[PDB]
């Protein structure tokens, strides 16, 4: 079964997670989370009695609850050997980190560990970081599988689930893995449909953020609002000059599926059709913007028509086309999502936020990764040199002395070495 | 050159055209607005001192003017034979009636008539109906150059126009007027191109292209011939609007019947992208990038699909507006459909658009079968229109309803068009 269970991060997925896994059972259900203020916050709000608490917004309010936790740790040195199953809701850039971190001589008993948002690589960077010998299973889910923020935080432990898509992956490093099943009844809880893939890279090549956040916003549109301290913040979803999204940005978008999609087929995992994953599983339209013949088709359409497809396709959620008309007959502006912007930390250095970091760290991993398989990716390449481009304009107008060290470069080129010798052992 | 100008109907757009023809310099201003109620609040007012009174509106405030009357007319035949050059300022379906209606063979000394808003064949239609030996030179204006309206209907003659356009184009009926008219309009800072022909001018007009496949479709029609519910709006994407990709192929496949229309009557067509961008709403280089803009034509037909679809996507807001607190910008696509109303008599209408639109798009495809053209895309659009309106008829009653609702036949002046063509 699952067993006890050891949240890594205790942030919003965590939240909606926990919640997930209540409702399953079996087992105690912990938590580890790092120094700083979230966790005093954290351990403040457990000791005067507070539980987990999960608000479903919307038509989503159905998912509401709250979870119970049984330990609450910031402190790795008190971890000893009683957990069964691990699970990552930490950044996907931080898995590394995390994994090396974890006190693998006192947890001998876990047997699987879930990554809940997975990228290519990513299972086999975690299993290339175990000790020897460990024997636990790897998990990689393609996607977070709903859209959850921790309201205020000041509450740590409460957050907000305001969306939920229809259909997430899960592959595992072990074949014809039974833990898949276990994860298919617990997301099944809160509506979503999980697939199972024969592979961990075929799950993780279905990582929505991957394909819609490195063309968005690694270009030049969202790093000048991202950078910005005066003006408006603008919007991740809107169309220039409101936000990023261009027939340039779709372009990218395209060559970019069509290089990841080349290296899924090299590490022996199907690529995806990008409109039917992002129409079907994350948000749909209705058939008189996106015909379903087109968005079955997709794959095979030709460069301008695919194109012009993901360009309706953005430009037909810039409102919610299935939410209820107003009483003048607009619908609800799904795409006003606005751009979170760099801010100064506790030692007053800039911080960028996850948008992009967390996407730029991410792709380039990935490039640095397809270099083993002598996959060039210059589009890629082109959305990394976009972001360094703008970040370093940034550090030379702010100064390094007032940035923090990981606005800087960084070197991918160790952790693909180690993906790329843990795939061919 | 202009000498004494008459005005056939007396509206906003004449109120305008007054006040430029005086700017100019012309001679007596005179005008002939049919019978109605209108016309009795225009004769009072007029009873009373009212001159023609034009306001404009923000940046254009430098319009504003006021100009005498000299002479009112309501009855054609009353018209003495004192008047140089008639401008056309009625509705375009009226410009035949107009015509026929006039006593030309006591009006030996006209020698021009302005057509404002001319449609494809307007300057055949109306030298149709013009005696023989008649010494008129017809122009035809491709559209009417500024927005404008009359305030309230109780102070009649008093206009306010609210935006210029940025150019519109001028053709003769004679090889070759065309220079004093485009001075004329200049005054209001429109830019008048001068074009060869009449029919390369009527070509030009913007309603024609996108009218035709945005406001004859399905959803359009669903909200004008709709009585509660919110009306949706003009230029949004659906389901706000009626902007889809499929209304997207129809506004290319129209463009592409259209111009070869026009170059079966010696007209050379446009580019309908770069119409659009430079001459009514530009967007930026980086939704719309210039060369694709100026090589529209030979692009391919899903490209330019996919370039019309972002242009009208690219102008949901005004990418030029001030941006606000919030990064936004002013929503330039909200622009509310006009829907059926009853008239004085209880009778339901339909507003301008599109009853002007399916009228115009009617005869350019009877007038297209005598070039050997179906124009299957236009045909569908006509249908989409006679469909609905024909389903509201059977829904409220025919004794409910405006005769201008019923089934019209434009074939008659199809045919009048094409033999003057060929004369
Ligand atoms: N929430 C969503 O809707 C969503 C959507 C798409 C993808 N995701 C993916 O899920 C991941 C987590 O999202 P979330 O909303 O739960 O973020 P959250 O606010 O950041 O919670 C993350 C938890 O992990 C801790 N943490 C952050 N960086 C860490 C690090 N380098 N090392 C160790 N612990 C770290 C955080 O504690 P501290 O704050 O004290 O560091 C926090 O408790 C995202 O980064 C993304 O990969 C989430
Ligand atoms: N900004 C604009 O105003 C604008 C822009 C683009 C296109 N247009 C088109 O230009 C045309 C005229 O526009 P408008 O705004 O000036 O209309 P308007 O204000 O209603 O004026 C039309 C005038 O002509 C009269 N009239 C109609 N038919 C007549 C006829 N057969 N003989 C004599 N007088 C007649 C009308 O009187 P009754 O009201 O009694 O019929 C009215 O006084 C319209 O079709 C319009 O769609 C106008
Ligand atoms: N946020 C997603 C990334 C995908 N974003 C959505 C678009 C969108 C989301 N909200 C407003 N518009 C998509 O691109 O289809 C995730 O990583 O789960
Ligand atoms: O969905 C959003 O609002 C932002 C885009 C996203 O995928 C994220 O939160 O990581």
């Amino acid at each position: 079964s699952l067993g006890n269970v050891l949240l890594v991060g205790l942030g919003a997925v965590a939240i909606q997670v926990a919640l997930d896994l209540r409702r399953h059972g079996a087992g105690r259900l912990g938590a580890l989370n790092h120094p700083g203020r979230r966790s005093q916050r954290i351990a403040e709000a457990l000791a005067r009695g507070a539980c987990l608490q999960l608000e479903g917004q919307g038509q989503h309010r159905w998912l509401s609850g709250n979870a119970a936790l049984d330990v609450f740790h910031q402190d790795p040195a008190e971890l000893r050997d009683d957990w069964q199953t691990l699970v990552l809701c930490v950044p996907a850039d931080s898995y590394l980190d995390v994994v090396r971190g974890l006190p693998w001589e006192r947890l001998g008993g876990v047997r699987t560990l879930l990554l809940v948002s997975a990228f290519i690589g990513a299972n086999l960077l975690v299993r290339s970081a175990l000790p020897a010998g460990c024997q636990a299973t790897v998990l990689s889910l393609s996607s977070y599988y709903a859209a959850t923020k921790v309201i205020d935080e000041t509450q740590p432990l409460r957050a907000l689930t305001k969306a939920v898509k229809r259909r997430v992956y899960l592959g595992s490093s072990r074949p014809d893995c039974p833990a898949r099943e276990t994860w298919r009844r617990v997301l099944a809880g809160s509506g979503v449909e999980v697939v199972p893939l024969a592979t961990p890279e075929a799950a993780e090549g279905r990582n929505v953020t991957t394909y819609v956040h490195s063309p968005f916003f690694l270009g030049e549109f969202a790093l000048a609002r991202i950078l910005s301290e005066q003006g408006p913040p603008g919007f991740m979803y809107k169309l220039y000059p409101e936000g990023p999204i261009t027939p340039g940005a779709i372009g990218a978008m395209r060559r970019l599926w069509c290089e990841l999609s080349e290296l899924l087929r090299r590490m022996g995992a199907e690529p995806l059709n990008l409109l039917r994953f992002l129409n079907d599983d994350n948000y749909p339209v209705h058939e008189t913007m996106l015909p379903r013949a087109s968005i079955d088709g997709f794959a095979e359409a030709g460069a301008e028509r695919q194109e012009y497809l993901l360009f309706v396709r953005y430009a037909a959620l810039l409102v919610d086309p299935f939410s209820p008309a107003d009483e003048q007959g607009r619908h609800f502006d799904f795409s006003a999502v606005p751009f979170r912007r760099v801010s100064r930390d506790e030692d007053g250095l800039w911080r960028l936020p996850r948008v992009p970091l967390e996407d730029y760290r991410k792709l380039a991993l990935i490039v640095a990764l397809a270099a083993h398989f002598d996959l060039a990716m210059p589009q890629a390449r082109s959305l990394l040199a976009s972001y360094e481009n703008a970040v370093s304009r940034f550090i030379d107008c702010q100064g390094a002395s007032q940035c923090h060290p990981s606005l800087y470069p960084i070197d991918s080129r160790p952790a693909a070495d180690a993906i790329y010798r843990q795939w061919c052992s």
